[PDB]
């Protein structure tokens, strides 16, 4: 009833050979969002020249839970133990419980604000498990459940994309412009069946997860260098004299390999001080039936070549498609393109404060690739491949991740996709755990004039979330001891600890990395 | 439901030959602690020169129940009956019930403060039975449940130790300094599974207890003096004349004994008027890889001898390790080193007001030990042993305890420990009754700015706690009547009684002892 | 393989007073005052040792 | 071991070594141990037990 | 040698040098045979075709 | 250890040899990989704790 | 017992009372035919080893 709890606090991590189970409970707060209504959100009005986008979408009264991050499921201790004791792991399933719900009215009496509970108020809880709504979740959003278990979790508001103002507009006849505008979808969560719960009710959800592995081990040997120098190779290198070729054997310590360095792009980005085109890769969209108005009413394109339309810089900035990290097996951009978790004062350099995946010592990831030719006049020349695509006989490893990395990303729903090897370290999965949407019930109050007037309320409760992790211990024949995740290298010995104000101390002087793939060697 | 009670008031003591059962119920109050957050507590900031410590630790939002004291479980009447009718007793188990919970919001309306109950509010109750959290409980803390059953019990706030500022700091490289700082643990109770309860719920706990006995009997005969004087001993004492030894028999009333006086240290302490080094024994810690900075940034040591580091007085005071009572079988420090339960006005002497265990008449505990030698020139000389350790063939008794003594102490979790014979009278046990932690639920309220803002609430309920005591009655062949615990010797006849203001009258003129081991003789 | 971060003498809660009082010697009499909150006397004696 | 500690703990690791090439072989077949300094791999380095 | 060496602090240089494995075949169980003994081995092979 | 003399002078001295005493608790010192595993207890009538 | 002072002077003193300490092993002294067989252990809460 009203005086019975619908659950209890569940916490702690279980370790075993084949599986690890994490248990977290958070007290959460859900307010009223967006005035209980749906609104269009147009970035052209919200932005300015420093960062401009034509992004259009819908903001909703709903909010959602986000469990996607490792620091959400692992304490620094438990993350250390994962990295030290297991060669790889992946999430098998997620169980979420929402319970001990409280609905309070916010009512002002004089200057005081009084908080009384409405025992008959309800909460809307929607789970979209088949992903029929947009999936607005960017993996690096700051909306994830809090790291410390005693911190309140404010649920983020849900909003999604509709169209690009430059592409979708009223221009031309039988044009991609109108069709993008006509065909723009609208999603309202009240059109799907969902639960409504009062204080005595609770609910639960389970999600099966299929994905690739997070690999904790590193390759000490470049696959090209794994050979025995004591012996000759039968294979001979060409030597060009005049119009003929003379052959000589490769040296014992240089043996040609069948194995090609993995795909990679070393592009840092423009490095500009604005927010216009910050990513290494930007993309522009021009449907072939698109009509350019020659105004600001549409995107702008000049034809550079026959049947080629080059976007203007404003068009590139406007469509705001930013792609990164794209580096894959190239290691030069690692520090610059993977960075996160930094606030910019500009007063003090955050260069060493920022987190990035730069710390991998793996030997399958390349600085530079050189191709070698000889011209007719006898001049050898070598150039480098800065964008190197998928090619037969490539083998490589993912970059390292840390505890502040998001766990998963959603694979786009499309006909075709290539192998899912992420540069940011997420595990792409076709169906991630379904989003749990939460909304306070809309309690209307009578009004003399016609007006939308409701009762100001909010929801508080406890969310318990649990992931079962499939893991594997390592065996090695290595004689020597290996690197492990440890505090010894920290600049600041007092880290992941509390100060006298209650502040949680993380990475104040420098970013202290607790990365995967630090020490465990696998043989080629 | 909300209108049903989850228990009733349980009280009274049951006496029987082999067991005594005490039953207590208290109404308790649990507030919000520490602003619902964890904070670091550093003694260097809180203290001053009169008492300085480098003690560092964490204060928690949680609070706990403390049952450890006899006056908590025994009325003066029931304590009298234990001391008179039983030769020994020990606690077998503890049962605790928490029920009839009430959660009230504290909300200000104008100048008035209104107390309304939140029927959906919850209480967190954590039991750590395997002692995985620090066990911050000093046995003589004033935090125990109240003696009078109608007094409200305010639960104490929980806080624990992390490190010493002098030892654990950022100094040197690969030094014990950084390692102590790096390796400092942090404990958050929200990382363990625990119950959350609303007003209609209740909970219970049982703890099995294994320990040594509290002994109520005294030895009238020194084990060295138990002999029959009517007969000669065959054993002869040496008499040294020049270079030869002549032998003569021991006198009939002096017969040498095999039995050595028990271990003891007679050290009163410095007796200074400050709080710096008040105990008889102080200890200093210097890990061998410790680096002394020659500043106030670390502890300070001068090398007195080769591979010997003597701490400065400030270092001794700073690490604040105080050990007492250490006296064991030595009786001279008994009064001075066992004292407790005194408030210092300095206006009136509390010398006779203070409680201590000074009242034992037992004959196995020694004033002084003399060792006897003879030099080459024929001069006998005798010196005393002020620190006397464990030695073969020792036998002794514990000192007396009173009703204001704590029942148990926790044995440190360590590889090695010697026999558990306490100078303060507690029963050391490997696992004491697990600590019950209690916390009011954190109910957040929305705030416009980002802020941690909660609803001010508190919990009230009833705690019922029960100990089963294993006891043994005494049989004696003594002809004469024996001393018993009785009021006759009291200076103040009106004691453990109430005055017209409701004050509970205890020991105003003088400390009236109701000690164990007063009268019951055991034969050697 | 494990280490104790806490001296067994220092494991106590400073937030609260100890009932136990330290002696102060003036002339032939003893005055008592409570131990400070951060210094609480312990039952536990340092282990055996010889520094030679 | 099981711990409720929040923070990561010290572990036996090469990071503190003065000589990175240790417990390894040289070109003469010599087994390299502690030439510049004694590199300790001790017990009881990091794992806390509560009192 | 160019990558794995003793240079810098908390650098890939030292870590490659520290983390370099060493393999000794006498740390794995294996057969020892005299003149009258023999041994056999079978290996299943999965692969693509030679066309 | 702490005493006070009759004239009111507190004085403190140190215990350089400290034996087994009631209510002691301590840990062993660390070991390393070059430490011997066992030792033989002498064959005798009496022995104290093996630490 | 053997110490060395700061000025470099080694000095040795003797322990005339030596108590129970970890890792001690010893034997009882001999007896003869005129020795008593038993003694009574005092009736007390605590006693050390009976040697």
């Amino acid at each position: 009833s009203v005086g019975f709890s619908t659950g209890g606090w569940t916490a702690g991590t279980y370790f075993s050979d084949n599986k690890v189970v994490t248990n977290q409970t958070r007290q959460f707060l859900t307010p009223i969002y967006n005035g209980h209504t749906y609104k269009a959100l147009q970035a052209d009005d919200l932005t300015n020249e420093n960062d401009k986008s034509k992004w259009n979408g819908i903001t909703t009264p709903w909010g959602y839970f986000n469990f996607n991050c490792y620091a959400s499921h692992f304490s620094p201790q438990d993350w250390q133990r994962m990295c030290n004791e297991y060669k790889r792991w992946r999430p098998k399933r997620l169980r979420v419980q929402i319970y001990n719900l409280q609905l309070k009215t916010i009512q002002s009496n004089g200057a005081d604000t009084q908080y009384n509970n409405d025992l008959t108020a309800a909460v809307h809880i929607l789970v979209d498990g088949s992903h029929q709504f947009p999936w607005a979740q960017h993996p690096w959003d700051d909306t994830c459940a809090p790291e410390l278990p005693y911190v309140i979790y404010k649920t983020p508001q849900y909003a999604y994309f509709q169209n690009l103002a430059g592409l979708a507009n009223n221009v031309g006849t039988n044009s991609a412009n109108k069709f993008l505008k006509m065909n723009t979808p609208l999603y309202v969560l009240e059109t799907m069946s969902h639960e409504v719960l009062r204080t005595g009710e609770d609910t639960s959800f389970e999600f099966e997860m299929s994905s690739g592995w997070v690999d904790n081990q590193t390759n000490f040997c470049p696959p090209q260098l794994d050979f025995n120098p004591l012996h000759d190779t039968r294979r001979v290198a060409p030597r060009a004299t005049n119009n003929t070729t003379q052959y000589a054997p490769y040296p014992k310590f240089k043996k040609p390999s069948n194995w090609v360095p993995g795909p990679g792009m070393a592009y840092p980005g423009r490095g500009e001080a604005d927010g216009k085109r910050p990513a290494p890769m930007t993309v522009t969209l021009r449907p072939n039936t698109f009509i350019d108005a020659g105004n600001n009413t549409t995107d702008r394109f000049q034809q550079a070549s026959y049947q080629e339309w080059k976007p203007t810089d404003d068009t590139i900035i406007g469509q705001s498609i930013n792609v990164g990290p794209i580096n894959c097996a190239a290691t030069d951009p690692d520090a610059v393109t993977t960075a996160a978790d930094a606030e910019d004062d500009v007063a003090n350099p955050n260069t060493d404060k920022v987190s990035s995946h730069r710390y991998s010592i793996d030997m399958t990831r390349w600085n530079a690739i050189q191709i070698n030719v000889r011209r007719n006049n006898g001049t050898p020349e070598t150039t480098q491949i800065y964008r190197h695509y998928l090619y037969p006989m490539q083998a490589w490893n993912s970059n390292q991740i840390d505890r502040y990395t998001p766990i998963w990303d959603k694979v786009p729903n499309t006909e075709w996709h290539t192998m899912l090897a992420s540069s940011d370290g997420t595990l792409p999965m076709t169906h991630p755990p379904g989003t749990i949407f939460i909304k306070c019930s809309k309690i209307p109050v009578p009004s003399e004039n016609n007006a939308d007037s409701y009762l100001n309320i909010y929801c508080t409760g406890q969310v318990s979330y649990e992931i079962e992790w499939e893991c594997e211990r390592y065996n090695t024949k290595n004689w020597r001891p290996e690197l492990r995740v440890d505090p010894k290298n920290w600049t600041d010995p007092n880290n992941y600890n509390l100060n006298t104000q209650g502040g949680y101390i993380v990475n104040e002087e420098l970013y202290e990395t607790m990365p995967t793939k630090i020490g465990i060697n696998r043989v080629n």
